[PDB]
């Protein structure tokens, strides 16, 4: 009676499992990793994520928001660390009282798994999808230890991440028209201990950034006052500058230390285990991957990172994946057949995914310049003034993405109109006093309707 098989008990897969099982679907969820709810003496290396209104609202629909927020650290603003000034807290939003939540990935995953099982989903861990035969609707799963399993499916949901095996298998039965846009930046995950964070008075209730042009660090807080730090830096040196910093040069921990002490002097002292973490934590790859479609008939569909890998510079990948899960469950529950459901899900979500993929790419330059043209600065100055005058019409794209549930595609479209307005108003002006705010405001209401 309405059967579904989900590959990937990650963020999207576990949430859609709950929503469907809730609705009376027979749900089986297969996961390559062990069950994180089985307590061990290990301590999780806390990947932590920014949870925004979008993501929170998706959890709210599933009745899990309260539980997740109880284990999330409130970030009331962005702490920018740049040389020559003390830490600069930029309160989020307008009233200076919007927030973003920092949630440990594993804690969130545990809560979602309990939610799925509570709803009736059956979860099987330590089983990795190897292949799919779409003519027989058969799956082949394996473990590096315990071995081989063949299973039929009725409907298959690929929630199996940026390297989706389901996506790989689908490419045969439909042209996905995939295009990968590789990212010159890699990333490295590092840690600040509770001890060091207190010693240097690092603010727990904020998102911290250390901008440095073509490379940067960010840090998100944990409940225990530790911070998870991410370094974004080129894999290799580029043609135009063959000796600029990159991972290729940082051949060991001592090299990494030299790099931090020079380029991030206030951060380095806080990274006690920099050498170890650097050598034992693998260097991550970033990329944007776009598909023309996310489903094969009514047989299988992709969502979350499986459907739309994006660069992490907007902190929205998880948020988008949770939104996807809600949308997929809604379509599966209102459709003439599964094929129509999957096509309608794709038509709804694919434009939104394209929009956040593009917006995330652009968000990099915003975070990490702190070298900005006076034109860019004047544009920002003007945009804040416009938001003040017309709070209902002019909403900074970042706020639309982060603090509202307006569809990504709409946020991009309005952001584009706002961008045009500002640039034409600011062009060939040295400063703000030459700008006629009245003329500019007139254009905001002309070109920008209320939501
Ligand atoms: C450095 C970095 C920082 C980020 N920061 C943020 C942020 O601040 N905010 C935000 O919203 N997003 C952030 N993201 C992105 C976010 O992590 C993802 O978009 C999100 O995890 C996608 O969720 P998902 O369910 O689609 O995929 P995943 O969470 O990756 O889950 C897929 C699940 O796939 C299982 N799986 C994989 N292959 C198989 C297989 N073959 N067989 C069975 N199971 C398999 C995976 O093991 C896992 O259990 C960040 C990403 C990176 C890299
Ligand atoms: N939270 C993150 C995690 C990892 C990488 C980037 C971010 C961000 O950039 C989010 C922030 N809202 C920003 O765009 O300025």
């Amino acid at each position: 009676a309405r059967q579904v098989t989900i590959i990937g008990a990650g963020l999207a897969g576990t949430l859609v499992a709950r929503l469907l099982a809730r609705n009376g679907w027979q749900v089986n969820l297969f996961e390559r990793r062990p069950d994180p709810r089985i307590e061990t003496g290990a301590r999780g290396r806390s990947i932590n994520l920014a949870l925004a209104e979008r993501g929170a609202h998706a959890l709210r629909l599933a009745g899990l928001e309260r539980e997740v927020l109880a284990e999330a650290v409130m970030m009331r603003g962005r702490m920018v660390h740049v040389p020559g000034t003390p830490p600069n807290l930029q309160p989020y939003g307008r009233d200076d009282s919007e927030v973003i939540w920092s949630i440990n990935r594993d804690r969130l995953n545990r809560i979602l798994l309990d939610g799925a099982e509570a709803a009736g989903a059956s979860i099987h861990f330590n089983l990795g999808l190897d292949s799919v035969d779409f003519a027989r609707q058969r799956l082949t799963l394996s473990n590096v230890s315990g071995e081989r399993l063949e299973k039929r499916f009725h409907l298959l949901i690929g929630a199996d991440g940026c390297n989706s095996a389901v996506r790989q298998a689908m490419a045969s039965v439909v042209d996905l028209g995939e295009h990968l846009e590789t990212q010159p930046h890699g990333y490295k995950e590092l840690q600040i201990t509770p001890e060091a964070s207190a010693q240097f008075n690092l603010e727990p209730n904020a998102l911290h950034i250390w901008p440095h042009g073509d490379y940067m660090c960010i840090a998100l807080p944990n409940l225990d006052r530790s911070f998870t730090v991410t370094l974004f830096l080129h894999h290799q040196s580029p043609a135009a500058q063959p000796a600029s910093p990159c991972f290729a040069q940082l051949v060991d921990g001592h090299a990494a230390r030299r790099f931090f002490q020079r380029q991030f002097p206030d951060l380095s002292p806080m990274l006690d285990s920099l050498e170890q973490d650097f050598e034992h934590h693998p260097t991550g790859k970033l990329a944007t991957l776009r598909l023309t479609t996310w489903h094969v008939g009514g047989q299988a569909v992709l969502l979350g990172d499986a459907a739309h890998p994006m660069v992490p510079f907007h902190g929205q990948g998880m948020n988008c994946a949770l939104e996807d899960a809600v949308a997929l469950a809604e379509h599966l529950q209102s459709a003439a057949d599964n094929a129509s459901a999957l096509a309608a899900f794709t038509a709804q979500r694919q434009p939104d995914a394209l929009a956040i993929q593009a917006m995330a790419l652009e968000n990099y330059v915003e975070m990490s310049s702190k070298v900005a043209s006076p034109t860019y600065l004047l544009e920002r100055e003007l945009g804040q003034i416009m938001a003040q005058r017309q709070p209902t019409r002019f909403i900074p794209r970042y706020s639309m993405v982060t603090f509202s549930r307006l569809p990504y595609a709409q946020a991009m479209a309005r952001g584009q109109i706002q961008e045009q307005l500002l640039k034409f108003a600011v062009a060939n002006h040295s400063d703000l006093t030459s700008i006629n705010l009245d003329a500019v405001e007139h254009e905001v209401t002309r070109c920008l309707p209320p939501l």
